[PDB]
C-alpha cells in the first residue's frame, strides 16, 4: 500500500504466533520489540536514541510477518512503549519513502 | 524522489538561514533540531525515547526547507544527537511510505 503520515503509521505484526501492533519507523536502524520470549541465543547490543544509549538483546533470523508481508531478520528486545519496525525489515518488504 | 532504506534517509534542510543534515523519521510525531537560536516565543517540553527524556524548547510556525520543499510547523529545539524531520512536516511535503 501507500501510507500517509497524518496518523502514526501503525500496522499489525505477527511474531511467535502472536499478533501485535507496531510502528513503521524510518529513523530507526534495527527493529525493536517489547519484551517477549524469542528462540535461540542472543547477543548484546548498544542502541542510541534521543536521551542516550541503552543495552538491548539482539536475536538473529527471527521470523516475522509485517502487515501481511513475510520477513526474517534481526529483532532487538528492550524497553519501549511500542514495537518499532525499522529499516532492516522495512527494506526486506520493499518499503520506500516517496515525496 | 524515492528514498530506499538500505541506509539512513539523510537529507539537507535549511532552517533559520542555516543548512543542516537531518533524518527523515516516520516514527516521530514532532520535528526535533539540535540546539540553535530561533526567533519568536517558545515553551518548555519534555520528549522521551530510547535512553530517556530530554528538555526541549517548542517553537511554533517555523519554516523549514526540506530537500527543496518548503514546509511550516512546530519545531522542538534541544540536545538531540541527530536532527529529526518528523511526521508534522513530512506530511506537508507530501511524503508517503509505500510497499
Ligand atoms: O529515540 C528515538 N529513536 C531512537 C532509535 C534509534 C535506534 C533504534 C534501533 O536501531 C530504535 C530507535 C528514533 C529517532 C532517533 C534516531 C537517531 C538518534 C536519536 C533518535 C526513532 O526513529 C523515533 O521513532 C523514536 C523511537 C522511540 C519512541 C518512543 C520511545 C522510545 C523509542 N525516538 C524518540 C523520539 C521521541 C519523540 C520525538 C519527537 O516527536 C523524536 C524522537
Amino acid at each position: 500500500p501507500q501510507i500517509t503520515l497524518w496518523k502514526r503509521p501503525l500496522v499489525t505484526i505477527k511474531i511467535g504466533g502472536q499478533l501485535k501492533e507496531a510502528l513503521l519507523d524510518t529513523g530507526a536502524d534495527d527493529t525493536v520489540i517489547e519484551e517477549m520470549s524469542l528462540p535461540g541465543r542472543w547477543k548484546p547490543k548498544m542502541i542510541g536514541g534521543i536521551g542516550g544509549f541503552i543495552k538491548v538483546r539482539q536475536y538473529d533470523q527471527i521470523i516475522i510477518e509485517i502487515a501481511g508481508h513475510k520477513a526474517i531478520g534481526t529483532v532487538l528486545v528492550g524497553p519501549t512503549p511500542v514495537n518499532i519496525i525499522a529499516r532492516n525489515l522495512l527494506t526486506q518488504i520493499g518499503a520506500t519513502l516517496n515525496f
